[PDB]
């Protein structure tokens, strides 16, 4: 079974933000129009029995000020009058400013993804479905009394919080997203449980800054209890599908056999897609060479692990929208061992004219020794083993070494 | 609004540089151990959507080589190698050499203080704050294509440049070096007057903003555009005050400015190991410093104040402490209380041996001066078709 | 019309190298001997407003440190002294030596074939002219950062992105004994620009692409299927080289239906080359050469004719003359007669003892690159999800 | 007297092509907003008698073939066959030099200012005439080029030359090389040209620059040695191109001694032009046109100053307007006081935003000088003046330039 999370209202409020704008709509429709939404079982998101049991959701992250800072951060701008010098220095505080505005539903907006991914992973731990899908989730930077990079409320904290607190459970989280997930790494930075790994651009000045280097430079891989379990691939800009899906393949197969995670929750995010404003790095939405997203996609289904499929960033909005469906699609297909053709050419719906000038599902791009990352591949390991040591695992050094063999590169593995 | 500059990663950065340490922690953490942080809006430092925006925005300024060099730089001392031959005469064409080192995060730490000091001239501009505090920032002596005086990217002429294209600048700069830099950036423009007072003597750095013989001040249409101030050594609180306060008031009436820019380094303060002036932190005579900001904010124009020179870590966080509750005084009207004694915290220990907010310390040229640089006044206001009473001005001396 | 690139500018910078001498003169005065000028609407060379301008237009397809490296070399050979060792270094790094020597106009001479190519793209364009002929140019060799085989600035290259930044489809049709493998390159990952050669290829024959390399290498990405190459043995004649091309030429025509055709027409095929490879000649009764325009031109698309290859020079300058009088034919419907005796002008004595505008010459492997080819069409159309019958074109 | 040339016919003609547009009606109206209209004696364009007699004055230069396409084309343009087609592109009539509804008008009416120009110079009626509607110096015997359909200068020095020894100096300011003035005369030893340019790889037109060594060709024949050319590389300023012009037009003066000099005074070297090669101003506390233009009128020479090149056509007025103040101060010895600020007038709203005379532009600063072409020109000149049979100044060439202590460039 195949859930996604949708609904009306969900839709509306996913809808409302000043950055992302009807961004849900086109993917939700795109897939709709492609007739998958049959294939997919519905997962209504999560609602409460009172603002008490909500704010205790939302708390188990956040800090009670800085939600009540956000709560009536949305009441300021549901009304006509200004914020007083007071009211200015309290949103200041919580960093609800600049990139992080306020507008009228900036509340109802940042508790949608949480109820939809809280739902999400109930989904998964009641077994009604193998894999769900949150396109309005994943907002991988808000911190537990800081709004950073448009994510006001860490819905991806919260889903795994409540599935490594399921009835020896740990969680593998993988951040495909063109920016460093810190708001998901710094929550579990202590705790062995939730292991994280992001691959993501970072270079001076690039937001949000950290993900890589820190006597020589070292990188940094979590602390106490969590020592070596928060990992992280940066890579230089220009990078394409294949390298991409070189870099963390024999990684995620590696992860995936010392970690023995009981669920995996990964971040989707679409802005390393060639055509993304950004202009970083060159992945495509291509099936047939293959989009990195769908090889990456791929390879963590055919674990037959309970998996949590979320959004994030994106701002080409109809690319992001023909990468998800094609994601959707994939989905469908591993999961449920069912063939799903997506005709070429984007069907008719009410956002057709958005997919011009070629309304074709393929994005509009043609892509055309030194740049290797081995070493990272032998740090990445190493911290692998070191995680494995420190928790008393098993490290099947064998699997591991075949599996890096398949491309000739055994050797990095350590003993 | 009075904004103050800082983030986790930023306070990182500014304390991992060889000459200046650790210094932007204490000077943050005397901020934070006196209760001003409450009343301080808090900007982040600008970050960028791709190498590709960066790049344009220092190239703003720097030469792309320079910058890439620079770069270089900081992943060659990032190996354990020592540089090659062809790579020392890299480094030295850009004098990223003996005062102006490599270490680890030197390009990090460069950038960080233009990312600060942007995001202070965004704030200024999108009107969210009436000052902007930078104390990561103001390193006034990089040009275009040379590292100088431990300062690698020139943050200062990059937020002017932001103001200046959002209009006149005036650029105010108290410390105890000539700001070459800057003032040689806007040499040519008449849009951003600058004024440095500092100490000159022959053979101190960096050897301009004096006699050259006469005075240079700008060329083309910039012309009588930069104003310098040079003074002997020893001079104490209340001539340098005397001094500084009547060109302060008539550079803000003639030029009436849309932002002033002032650079506040503490290296004039009497402790400083330079011991050239006698500058003091006291707000009681008064200090320098503090008369001077005060004056700059009795304008009511936005302000930008930035850090710079000072190589006495805990006097610098004294002076600096005290110059950020007087902007909150003067901005928000709200009278700020500060304990004579360092209050507790994590670098309590360093305010040895006695612990108090006052610095340890026990306390004609200038004429002719201010006669050649009113007349200069005077000539810049005719040279721009500017409208000022000569005789309120004259009036200031 | 028929659009021919010329100057008097133009002809200078022309013929200032020292491997091809004065053959773009012969060339142009051989064509105006024979009094077909006047037929002819003249494209002067593209000039530019600015260095920066003329910089935007190269660095299209060349690295700006190559232009500079290119522009540094005229600078330093009209200097008297030796280039020091450490600009021997750099010029290396580009290939700026051995074939690809510098000399005094070494940048202005590769230069102006790019302002022909790109004067003649745009007289296509903006539809001055169906045909234009620019016996400057069509140096198909150079690379982005490359000079390769005498070719410093890679002309077909920026004309063809010139034409497809104009959907719009190109075809380039190389028939120079060599490998056109530049323009191959560059439009390797594009199936816009699909791109045929024929030539000569064997071990050790420069450049050494454009056969097995085993299996044959088509392009990559969407480009995948969309160079085609038919490699020949020596030896090979006008009516075996035109059987060997023309279905390959009607097939791509058919499939592609292309918005412009680009054809490099070197003339180092001719039985009377130094080379002395293939046996083709400029005989119209047939020349290899004149089978394979007059095809193109039947077509009917707008066309770009352009030079390359050709070290006898007036064998080259009486093959293209017959290229241009026939261009001129097929495209007013305007018979041109063309005296078999060479008229008397300031080049004359160069076309002895016998003063003929004929050539003196006395005149399976290939089903198999066929079939290969057909395969590979029929996975270019379908990967490139175009209509085609596919029994018409296998006839 | 100073003389321009104007009257609204000519003011009609000249801005009715498409490239120049009223660029010529924001000139002379700045000069009439300026007042500066009262201080001159208008030149009327010269008219004929019949159309025999006005194609008898356009081909002493131009081919008759030429000429008639050229009326031909512009007929064409009032109501093409392919050989029509094939007529026009055989003299360039196409591309950067299309036809228009008025092509041959337009082309006509500067060759009638220009004429009558000269001819106000020859009859002694003004010491200096001024031309802003022509200047089209890129005009090929039969060929249109760079926008000149007609080359008025050529017909202008031609009959300055033939009137009652006689030499003229032609003196090309624009930012292109004056090859259709320099290949009129190769021949010609009497009309010594001199253009200062750009010249660059694939620079519009490609002339006045180098060719074992590379050298300049000059001349041929009996015009050997009479053709100079000094190009300069972009970003050159209003000082470095004073000085590198100054010395070599007083020392064309002192040797050649013309009767008469011509001026082309193109303005696209204006920092402000579209084609942002050059960084000279229009300024006047110094501007490199003004400063060479008061080097010229200070040879007290009969002098004809035309337009040419400005493709930002405010500023262009701007430089143009300032030149003209500055011809009525140096020849009548009447002080030209302009105001900064533009004055009301039609045309008012097209110096925005700043409305000021002064041009938009902030200017800002060993192996970028270029002594060794004054090398090369002082010693062409020693040349000329020996195949001439003229007096060599040796010592007033040499006391010119150790001024600026290059005294050791001027050979003996
Ligand atoms: C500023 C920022 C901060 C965070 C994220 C993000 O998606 N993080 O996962 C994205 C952005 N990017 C942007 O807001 C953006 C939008 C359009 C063009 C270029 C950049
Ligand atoms: C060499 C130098 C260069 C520039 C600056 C400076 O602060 N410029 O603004 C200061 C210095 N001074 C010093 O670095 C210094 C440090 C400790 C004791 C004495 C001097
Ligand atoms: C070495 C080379 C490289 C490239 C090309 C060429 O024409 N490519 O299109 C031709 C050559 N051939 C020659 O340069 C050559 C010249 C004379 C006699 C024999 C050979
Ligand atoms: C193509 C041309 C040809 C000749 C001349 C010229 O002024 N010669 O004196 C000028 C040009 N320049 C231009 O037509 C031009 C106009 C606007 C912007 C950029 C360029
Ligand atoms: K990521
Ligand atoms: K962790
Ligand atoms: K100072
Ligand atoms: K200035
Ligand atoms: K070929
Ligand atoms: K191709
Ligand atoms: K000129
Ligand atoms: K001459
Ligand atoms: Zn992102
Ligand atoms: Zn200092
Ligand atoms: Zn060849
Ligand atoms: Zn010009």
């Amino acid at each position: 079974s195949v859930g996604i999370v949708y609904g009306d209202q969900y839709r509306q409020l996913c809808c409302s933000s000043p950055k992302f704008g009807d961004r849900y709509a086109l993917v939700m429709d795109l897939i709709n129009a492609y007739k998958l939404i049959p294939e997919l079982s519905r997962v209504p998101p999560l609602q409460w029995d009172s603002p008490s049991r909500m704010y205790e959701a939302v708390t188990a992250f956040h800090s009670t000020e800085y939600v009540d800072a956000l709560k009536k951060l949305q009441m300021l701008h549901c009304e006509e009058k200004e914020l007083t010098a007071d009211d200015e220095l309290l949103m200041d505080s919580f960093s609800l400013n600049y990139d992080c505005p306020g507008f009228p539903s900036v509340f109802d907006y940042s508790l949608a993804a949480v109820q939809g991914s809280l739902a999400a992973a109930s989904a998964l731990i009641c077994r009604h479905c193998e894999v769900v899908i949150n396109w309005g989730g994943g907002w991988h930077h808000a911190k537990r009394s800081e709004a950073s990079g448009f994510c006001y409320l860490n819905d991806i904290v919260l889903a795994i919080h409540r599935l490594v607190s399921s009835t020896q459970t740990r969680v593998l989280y993988v951040d495909l997203d063109l920016h460093h997930g810190d708001g998901v790494e710094e929550a579990f930075w202590y705790s062995p449980r939730v292991v994280t790994f992001s691959v993501h651009h970072a270079s001076p000045g690039f937001f949000p800054g950290t993900g890589t280097w820190n006597k020589l430079p070292i990188f940094l891989n979590g602390a106490g209890r969590g020592r070596f379990s928060a990992f992280n691939l940066p890579l230089e800009e220009g990078i394409n599908d294949l390298d991409w899906s070189n870099a963390i393949g024999p990684i995620l197969d590696s992860l995936n056999i010392v970690i023995q995670p009981s669920y995996v929750v990964v971040q989707c995010g679409a802005d390393c897609l060639a055509t993304d404003p950004h202009r970083i790095f060159r992945l495509t939405n291509f099936y047939p060479s293959l989009s990195g997203y769908l090889y990456a996609i791929k390879k963590i289904l055919s674990w037959k692990v309970p998996t949590l499929i979320l959004g994030g960033g994106g701002y080409n909005f109809p690319d992001t929208a023909r990468l998800w469906t094609r994601v959707t699609a994939l989905t469908i297909e591993e999961v449920k061992g069912k063939k799903m053709t997506i005709s070429p050419e984007i069907p008719e719906h009410s956002y057709f004219s958005r997919y011009g000038p070629d309304f074709e599902l393929d994005i509009d791009y043609f892509p055309h020794t030194l740049d290797s990352i081995q070493k990272h591949h032998r740090r990445i390991l190493e911290q692998l083993r070191n995680y494995a040591d420190l928790n008393k695992l098993i490290y099947d050094y064998d699997q591991v070494y075949q599996l890096y063999n398949l491309t000739g590169m055994g050797s990095l593995v350590p003993r």
